[PDB]
């Protein structure tokens, strides 16, 4: 009754070769979906989910005063183009900056972070590592049915930290919009650790329901990191969520 | 130069055999741009556009507890289909449904409507008319330069209502978002009083800037309620705001 497993979704995985999970949570009827039961309770690295839970603790304790603060860039340049600059907490979290977060994580300090966790129940609430790298390479591992336990209390407000707090990490999950419905989600991608996965959580707002998901996949290569949108979009269209 | 007229602007008005005003204002920059400046600060009813105030006053008032609590559909159909249903702020605002907001209005009640239109320096901040009507067919007025002058204390969190207030209105202004822009605005449409005109007043969020606007046209049929925002969006594109 309460889940139910749809391996029909699967085509939309072996369609590219590939292997991995969605799950589904629809609010209004308190039912959950998923093309595999067993994966959907698997356990990995956060990576930039973590900016979520991040954010939140920042902003509650002050670390970031609020959306507009702006992060100077360090002048070291990296890898990925878009970190080459300043940001505040919305293009951080749109372009996954890593740099901007470890930051927070050193100020928030491991003390505080560690009882933050506690306190969000967040998946095995093990931050062991570098408290400016953990969700990367540490000790802390997440089920994508941990994500929209955590993601449901987010949604309602329930998290043990302000409204406040909770209202802007939400502002800066927005990913997209239109007529037909609202996404707010966040992309990761785990490679310092062996399995590489990619990552996106958060959920679709209709008029009159929300729908929750979770999902991550074999990820080898970066080449088929569009795959995280594009099977979960599959999904949604399939079970009459999206157009 | 604090304003610029831009005529050019006009063509996109002339080719749909239409006339109206687009005001743009670069916040960054603190310059705006128009094709029109008399047209720009002459003022017209407000119609939907008023849901904004309505919205924030109704929230900080407690009239509305917040965006999930839900308005029952009171059972009068009317000829508007997605408005005999329930709606809660976020969809009464996007389905522009006039019965909940008149509602709000009768609780709100006359002083207090009047008092903060003040503090909101609103237009003309004049209610008169009917309580639950004055903003489709009594004596308030507003031009699209004073639009965009409140919907920026709007954006900075500086009208007089609380912080969340504030949030909770723009997170119910909402209308598209992508990996480009993200654009919070509300459309009007004004019959009761000529001349008939629609309106689209918001902002949009770029990484680096944003850029306020307020429009209105003539709007002799509903038949041209799209170009509202068809004409503004070709406005932005032409002054390469959006792709
Ligand atoms: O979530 C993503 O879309 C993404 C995340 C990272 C990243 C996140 C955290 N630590 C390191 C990298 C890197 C990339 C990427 C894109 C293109 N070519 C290479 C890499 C994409
Ligand atoms: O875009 C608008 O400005 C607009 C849209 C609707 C509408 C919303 C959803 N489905 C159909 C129409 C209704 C109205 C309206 C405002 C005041 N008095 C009556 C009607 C205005
Ligand atoms: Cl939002």
């Amino acid at each position: 009754k309460e889940w139910q497993e749809n391996k029909s979704w699967n085509a939309h995985f072996t369609e590219h070769k590939s292997q991995g999970v969605v799950v589904l949570w629809n609010e209004n009827k308190q039912q959950g979906f998923t093309n595999n039961l067993k994966r959907a309770n698997q356990a990995f690295l956060p990576a930039s989910t973590f900016k979520i839970p991040n954010s939140l603790i920042a902003l509650d304790l002050g670390v970031v005063k609020d959306e507009h603060q702006v992060f100077k860039w360090d002048g070291q340049t990296r890898d990925i183009a878009t970190w080459n600059r300043d940001h505040n907490l919305i293009t951080a979290m749109k372009y996954s900056v890593v740099p901007v977060y470890q930051e927070f994580a050193r100020q928030i300090g491991e003390a505080r972070m560690s009882k933050m966790l506690h306190a969000f129940d967040y998946g095995n609430e093990d931050i062991s590592g570098n408290v400016d790298s953990f969700w990367l390479d540490g000790g802390i591992r997440i089920s994508a049915t941990e994500q929209i336990s955590f993601l449901r209390k987010l949604y309602h407000n329930k998290l043990h930290v302000s409204e406040r707090s909770q209202r802007i990490v939400k502002q800066a999950m927005l990913t997209e919009a239109n007529g037909d419905y609202i996404i707010r989600a966040k992309t990761g991608y785990s490679t310092r650790i062996e399995p590489k996965i990619g990552w996106w959580v958060g959920w679709v707002e209709l008029d009159d329901n929300v729908w929750f998901f979770a999902m991550n996949m074999d990820m080898p290569t970066s080449d088929g990191l569009g795959l995280r949108q594009a099977i979960t979009k599959e999904v949604l269209k399939q079970e009459k969520i999206i157009p």
